[PDB]
């Protein structure tokens, strides 16, 4: 029994890491006003999608491999997209669904049908609320809290009444009131109603921002931080790389829009497959989830181009992973014991892993038995026992010379590392720095389609 190392992830954290792909939905007055930020002066009469179909949103997301859907139900403009008891600035005063509309309900019903996990984004900064003022901040905090209770206590909201993530955006306009939030109170309520539900915030919660909206996790990416170095003034590079000395397990979620903007704009186009693939390799392929925003249009529908792109992106990933070229390769090198043997890295069993207490560098060598053509290696740690590896490199034997394939810092939950396409039978993975005796659960090899 190897001892754990460092801060360990919760079950809900590991489940997210396992799921890899989440979808964001920004939709609201901003969609009708052709803007990215609203003022709270938007006319609810203009919130009037011609033919909204949340079931179609959920179906396409499910079919294209997304495992969670995070819905904006109140952006910075403050317009609430479910019939809240706590402000009149909501869908209640919109003509949509002859005034009886509830977008949270509509998305929740569809998500429940498709077993799509649910997140909810409720903007802390509220440009509409007359309570959003330093002189009224206790009242604003009670407003926000009361809405968390409305959202998170209702069996008709979420995936069968369950929410997997709450999103508290850190953004605030320069001229806005400097309201301070009752974070701990909010977190307690979230726990009371939804247990270990993940929380994205500027504070020391289970999810942090990766520090850009480009889909780029750093290398290294430590999925752990010290809460004392977070808050609204957290350094972006700290978010992006995490902390080798972090004290809490923290997922650096990589959010990015399929378009330039978060809301739908007719004049904008979605990213290319090539662009999404790069993002994929620098987010999921660096051990963190990708949260990809798809904005519905003024009809309440996903854009046709955007839909095509999600299917092409899904096809790409299915083809990448179709064959693990490393399965059954003979693996040699040091190993702690038979229970942690090298052959565990390519045996195709999720239940078996490798470890070694040998002095670094530790060299694992795979012999594929015959020459194969590949351009991706996948490594995974056992984060139930903590993140450990700080540096590694990969080589391939070509005409009797061990040439470089690639190098990196961290592995984490899952690390994809691309190299130039090669035909080779023998590969070395060399671990050169680690915070504790290294473990890997798998080595895989693929060819990009
Ligand atoms: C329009 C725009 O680019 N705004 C960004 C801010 O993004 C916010 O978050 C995204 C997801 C979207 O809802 C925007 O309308 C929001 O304004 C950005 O705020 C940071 O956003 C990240 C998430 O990407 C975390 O929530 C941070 O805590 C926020 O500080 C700010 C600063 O990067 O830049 C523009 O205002």
């Amino acid at each position: 029994k190897i001892k754990p190392h460092g801060p360990l992830p919760s079950q809900t954290q590991l489940a997210y890491l396992g799921d890899e792909l989440a979808a964001f939905i920004h939709f609201g007055p901003n969609t009708f006003y052709d803007q990215e930020w609203g003022t709270g002066q938007e006319d609810p009469e203009r919130f009037n999608p011609s033919q909204l179909d949340a079931r179609e949103w959920v179906r396409v997301l499910k079919e294209t491999g997304f495992k969670k859907l995070i819905l904006v139900v109140k952006h910075h403009d403050g317009f609430v997209l479910y019939p809240t008891a706590h402000t009149d600035y909501s869908v209640k005063v919109s003509p949509w669904r002859r005034g009886k509309g509830d977008l949270l309900l509509e998305v929740s019903q569809a998500a429940t049908e498709f077993d799509m996990d649910m997140g909810v984004y409720l903007s802390p900064w509220d440009a509409h609320s007359p309570l959003y003022h330093v002189d009224r901040e206790a009242d604003y905090n009670a407003y926000y809290l009361a809405q968390l209770k409305e959202i998170l206590s209702n069996p008709n909201y979420g995936n069968a009444g369950k929410f997997a993530e709450v999103w508290m955006n850190g953004a605030r306009g320069e001229g806005a009131q400097k309201v301070n939030y009752e974070f701990e109170k909010w977190f307690e309520t979230i726990r009371d109603l939804q247990g270990d539900c993940l929380i994205f915030s500027t504070e020391g919660t289970s999810i942090r921002w990766i520090g850009n909206q480009r889909g780029y996790a750093g290398d290294p990416l430590w999925q752990k931080v010290n809460p004392d170095k977070l808050g609204t003034e957290a350094e972006l590079n700290y978010l992006q790389h995490g902390d080798p000395s972090g004290t809490i397990f923290s997922i650096g979620e990589a959010d990015v829009s399929i378009r330039p903007g978060w809301f739908y704009h007719e004049d904008q186009d979605p990213k290319s497959l090539e662009e999404l693939v790069e993002i994929y390799f620098h987010s999921v392929g660096r051990g963190t989830p990708l949260l990809l925003n798809i904005p519905p249009n003024q009809a309440g529908l996903f854009d046709a181009k955007d839909i095509e792109r999600l299917y092409e992106f899904a096809t790409y990933r299915n083809e990448l992973y179709k064959e693990d070229l490393a399965l059954g390769a003979e693996v040699s090198g040091p190993a702690l014991s038979a229970d942690f043997a090298c052959r565990h890295l390519t045996d195709g069993l999720e239940t078996s892993s490798w470890a070694s207490d040998a002095d670094l560098p530790i060299q694992l060598e795979l012999d594929l038995g015959s020459p194969k053509t590949f351009d991706v290696i996948e490594l995974r740690e056992d984060l139930k026992l903590g993140q450990r590896i700080a540096a590694f490199h990969v080589q391939v034997e070509v005409d009797g010379v061990w040439q470089e394939f690639g190098s990196g810092h961290t592995v984490g939950y899952k690390r994809l590392l691309r190299g130039a396409v090669v035909e080779a039978q023998k590969i070395r993975v060399v671990i050169t720095e680690s915070q504790a005796l290294p473990l890997l659960t798998k080595i895989s090899l693929y060819k990009t389609p």
